[PDB]
């Protein structure tokens, strides 16, 4: 089986003030991310999902993801002194050969990147157009909106299937399977704690406080599985009303999901995690506990480690509740920190930090979150009603 590849994950350099150019090349193997102009070009039609973090130091930063010149999404994060801030955006787009895809300051230029600060920018190829009807059937559920009870989304950046009811803001399972959510909300006027449900129950929380003068952005993305006719949304929670999530003309609030795999009997390759704290060690991987899901067993609870045992290409997430403490973790890869991603801690503030990126993985490699340096930045929170979590999932594996 004809493997359909057409990804990238690139970071900042240097921060500069027109397209934002990454130049650190963390995965570009069909080379169909530009370097010297900063775009992707889509050789290959299909529906493509976007992700964007960035670090938030110095001065606010607004940027804008292009579709073809045309501004599809935006992301605002106020900086405060002494308050270094994650911003972060994703969605899926359908794209056409010939469609250009980059990231440009929405002046609010506060992109920050050096020797042990990461602001990325990653892209992949979900589901290839199905020439009719040529070859491989692919399934298809997938939806990706915007904000213009369940939380109602109506502003539709993807919803061919019609699996996402915009009238209900509920997304409802057609084929059963392995799917990925991902949420990014802007924070304003009030705090935002939200919680994604699984038919009746919550299953993940994300509470992000707000200061005055401090618009923030808090995200979450988990793995679940689904059978037919269960559903799943995002709702407000809490008992303080915290429900200060915004957009405008210029700004947007999103929620997103789609089948990764869908289930078999007897063929799909399957490799994907996504574990959480259940609380809060210097220089030894952090062990997430709580498990979203853990199918095929390559991640190691016992270790905090996933382990590669299908060569391909990965993507790796991780959302972090920034709580009394500074946060700075790093990605490591096969003994290599690869990324990595801080969060100040301001009294009375907690935030949320995030990262995500593509790696190609090789039989031993070993993936895993640590804190940064001698591990004194680790604010790192969790309990009841609170996450921090850590998502992998096999993209494409080697042919
Ligand atoms: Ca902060
Ligand atoms: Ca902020
Ligand atoms: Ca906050
Ligand atoms: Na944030």
């Amino acid at each position: 089986a004809y493997v359909y590849r057409s990804a990238f994950s690139v970071g900042l350099e240097t921060y500069v003030t027109m397209p934002i150019r990454f130049t650190k090349i963390f995965y570009n193997q069909q080379n169909h991310y530009d370097g010297s102009t900063g775009k992707f070009h889509c050789n290959i039609p299909g529906l493509y999902y976007f992700a964007y973090h960035i670090t938030v130091y110095m001065k606010d930063v607004k940027v804008s993801l292009f579709k073809k010149d045309k501004a599809m999404l935006f992301t605002y994060d106020q900086y405060q002194e002494n308050n270094v801030d994650q911003a972060s955006g994703s969605v899926l787009l359908h794209l056409e050969v010939g469609d250009q895809v980059w990231l440009q300051v929405y002046e609010r230029n506060g992109l920050y990147a050096d020797n042990d600060n990461d602001s990325t920018f990653t892209g992949f190829l979900l589901y290839h157009d199905t020439n009719p009807g040529e070859g491989a059937y692919v399934y298809r559920s997938a939806f990706s909106v915007g904000l213009e009870m369940p939380i109602r989304f109506t502003k539709i950046f993807y919803n061919q299937q019609n699996h996402y009811d915009g009238s209900t803001g509920k997304f409802h399972c057609n084929i059963p399977g392995l799917y990925y959510f991902a949420y990014h909300i802007t924070v304003y006027m009030k705090d935002v704690k939200v919680s994604l449900f699984k038919k009746d129950k919550a299953m993940l929380f994300t509470y992000d406080q707000y200061q005055e003068n401090n618009v923030d952005q808090a995200s979450g993305s988990v793995l679940l599985h689904l059978e037919v006719g269960d559903q799943v949304w995002l709702q407000v929670y809490g008992e303080g009303e915290r429900n200060g999530l915004y957009a405008d003309n210029d700004n947007d609030s999103t929620f997103t999901g789609f089948l990764l795999y869908h289930d078999t009997n007897p063929y799909v390759y399957r490799s994907a995690f996504s574990v959480g704290l259940e609380t809060y060690i210097p220089n030894m991987p952090i062990r997430f506990t709580k498990i979203f899901y853990n199918q095929q067993n390559h991640y190691d609870g016992s270790t905090g480690k996933f382990h590669c045992n299908i060569p391909g290409l990965y993507y790796f997430a991780y959302h972090i509740t920034v709580y009394m403490k500074d946060v700075k973790v790093s990605l490591f890869k096969k003994d290599k920190a690869m990324l990595f991603t801080y969060d100040q801690y301001q009294e009375n503030n907690v935030d949320q930090a995030s990262g995500s990126v593509l790696l190609h993985l090789e039989v031993g490699d070993q993936v895993w979150l640590q804190v940064y340096g001698e591990g004194e930045r680790n604010g790192l929170y969790a309990d009841n009603d609170n996450d921090s979590t850590f998502t992998g999932f096999l993209l494409y594996h080697d042919t």
